[PDB]
């Protein structure tokens, strides 16, 4: 069973290749996950290109197998059930009054390392909008992530709204539509409706001179008694 792979601290590797309105960039991330506590600690580094979008817009794209599932909800944990062969995670993210991201990622083990490999494509962004104009605060709010089974597709459908804080005190909405599908042909857990309570804190490494993001996250599954 996939959940056995998560009982301890697991090293994480993240690789993202991005293209937003033709602005090409790559990001790498390293850290570790402790699903028993719902805890993620990651540092992301810009590796190539000028970062054309605010770091907060990339948090959801940059490993929901690290969520803490209560014992009474263990039969609802699709994400760990797909391991080690992994799952494909696809999203469309609609930035209100702006462009969209489309993402496709594969999340799987490579030995002891949990790897998230992502392609991100952004189109129809406004030159002087909040995204390409870099008008978003470097912070992050708590959100609920809503999960339902997609039995006909042997996976899950996920939806949620991210509210990014604009520097003028307003809000940039980012509406997320997400699908996850197993990579392997073995059984997975198809859940009853529930959500993930997702806390994220963004910070900087004072000794890091590359453009980067340090992220601390706590995620707990809920909504079934």
């Amino acid at each position: 069973k996939g959940e056995e792979l998560f009982t301890g601290v697991v090293p994480i590797l993240v690789e993202l290749d991005g293209d937003v309105n033709g602005h090409k960039f790559s990001v790498s991330g390293e850290g570790e996950g402790d699903a028993t506590y719902g805890k993620l600690t990651l540092k992301f580094i810009l590796t190539t290109g000028k970062l054309p979008v605010p770091w907060p817009t990339l948090v959801t794209t940059l490993v929901q197998c690290f969520s803490r599932y209560p014992d009474h909800m263990k039969q609802h944990d699709f994400f760990k059930s797909a391991m080690p062969e992994g799952y494909v995670q696809e999203r469309t993210i609609f930035f209100k009054d702006d462009g969209n991201y489309k993402t496709r990622a594969e999340v799987k083990f490579e030995g002891d390392t949990l790897v998230n490999r992502i392609e991100l494509k952004g189109i129809d962004f406004k030159e002087d909008g909040n995204i390409l104009g870099h008008k978003l605060e470097y912070n992050y709010n708590c959100h609920n992530v809503y999960i339902m089974a997609d039995k006909q597709k042997n996976g899950i459908k996920v939806n949620f709204k991210i509210r990014h804080n604009i520097e003028d005190g307003s809000v940039q909405l980012a509406d997320h539509y997400q699908q996850n599908t197993p990579i392997g042909d073995g059984p997975v857990l198809l859940p009853d409706n529930h959500y993930l309570s997702t806390q994220s804190a963004l910070s900087k490494d004072p000794n890091e001179k590359r453009d980067h993001m340090v992220l601390l996250e706590f995620v707990t599954a809920a909504g079934i008694t």
